[PDB]
């Protein structure tokens, strides 16, 4: 029920990943840096992740090829709606070829949405891309899977 965010470098990020063999942590590369994704019941295994709680799910983090995450600021006001409002998107993307989960995760030290989705490839999610309570402007990172 919680998932724990850290970006650097990916040669640094597999130094963690490798610490913690039992732990489900996904290191995947984006533009501006690489993430790990560890997702969890239990406690965190960085200094100073972002923390989140999943609030929707679909499907399990195991091997994804492609990573995608809407960063999307809602003002504190703004929460009971936003969440109410994305609690109606799994049932339509989880359909797709080669979707593999969804995360919806509520930010606990920040005012900033992680709406997640893996994917087999990035392939697979561009086909899928054809288909104020908002403090800044959302944005969407890309990563994929490291080798």
């Amino acid at each position: 029920m919680k998932v724990y965010i850290t970006y650097g470098t990916a040669d640094f990020l597999k130094t963690i990943v490798k610490k913690h063999p039992s732990e489900n942590i996904l290191l995947m590369q984006g533009q501006e840096n690489a993430i790990l994704i560890h997702e969890t019941s239990g406690d965190t295994v960085f200094q100073a992740p972002h923390a989140y709680e999943v609030i929707d799910q679909v499907g399990e983090i195991k091997h994804p090829g492609f990573a995608v995450l809407n960063n999307i600021a809602v003002t504190q006001e703004g929460r009971p709606l936003f969440e109410n409002k994305f609690k109606n998107r799994a049932g339509k993307v989880e359909n797709e070829p080669g979707f593999e989960a969804i995360r919806v995760l509520r930010p606990l030290d920040s005012d900033t949405y992680v709406i997640l989705t893996l994917w087999e490839t990035e392939r697979a999610f561009q086909d899928w891309q054809q288909s104020s309570i908002f403090s800044r402007p959302s944005y969407v990172t890309t990563y994929f899977a490291v080798e």
